[PDB]
DNA sequence: TTTTTTTT
DNA sequence: TTTTTTTT
DNA sequence: TTTTTTT
């Protein structure tokens, strides 16, 4: 589900140590798919993953089906 | 609907970036990474796994629902 | 017995592929039953596999006496 | 000890995880796997099946990581 | 004669058992071994033993013994 | 030497035997690891049929030059 | 300069 | 949305 | 004290 970090940024956990989050910067929009490390009882986000510029992310939408066909054909449960 | 040199299909996302699908020891991974000419893979960018890959999936629908509060379309 | 990972973290073999260990995580304990993989040198933990919490734990061994019964009755010598 | 719908035996260790034993190619197997409600219960992506080789490989194991986790601080009787 | 999937070589000694060569932490094993199907590739199994080279060794002084032993019950040896 | 059930065996380590024994009416050449009480036989060994020692037997030489090959010392 | 741990 | 398998 | 988001 949908959780918010300290600067009120949205995040979704996709792993106990990998996220999904929308950030800003420079006026833009970034959603970044990320490694997060623990340090001091709270999570920041480390150097392993990708920010995806606001199109880039929407080109990936459309690959999406593309990719969960091929996965199903190599034997996994796509919903 | 691209195939690259190992023989893995991807899918440009940008000039230097991809989405695509590989076997690393019998095992599908889906990756989102920058390349370089050489092109080859570089430093930006991640290997996700198929329950990786899934979780995402299902983020999908708030994530854009939060994208178009911000102003942005998505279809 | 008990060997130690790269991280200082205890394991026990079980099988040439899969591995009991103690790791932290969030600063709790998490005892994991999980198969491991070759690469570059060490074995390091694979995505087959379950981490239990220390109450999941103790609930497991809790049980057991009634398993090692079940399984001797199917013609299993279990010491 | 309960009985599931397999009619299989299993023990709860939490609230959505279990321990069981289930034959499968004339073979048992322990098995300590998450599971999921659907109108009714069904086992689930996380977890492993033990051969009983590797389980009792896992039985000698035990009394060397009690004796870890009572290092650390858990009552483990 | 032949070499595995990893690229040790092997003998074969019934329909699904081999006798393989493998090198394991810098040493060598000759392993004796029962080989399942799976991914249409027959992949090592449970059953079976991993010798090292001083039990080899030590096993092929015992085969003339052997031998004899399996002779003077029937069995023909060449 | 002579094992409890009366089979002849070979060490070839300070835990492991060659023995032959007769199960069902068959022979059967033993390579396997035995532990303390009185030593009885455990888990981890192959039970060969005659035939799969013949085949054995067959190879040696062959297994011979590979493991020679690797600079081990075989007579 | 790619690619597999950790609950409720 | 299950269920395995070398190497002293 | 001990590396580490954002084309």
């Amino acid at each position: 589900g949908s959780q918010v970090d300290a600067e009120g940024n949205p995040f979704w956990e996709i792993s106990d140590k990998r996220r999904v989050g929308i950030s800003q910067f420079k006026k833009m929009d970034f959603i970044n798919i990320r490694e997060y490390y623990e340090a001091g009882g709270e999570m920041k986000p480390g150097k392993k993953g990708i920010g995806l510029t606001v199109d880039q992310y929407t080109a990936f939408l459309k690959a999406i089906p593309a990719i969960n066909a091929e996965l199903r054909s190599r034997g996994h449960d796509i919903t």
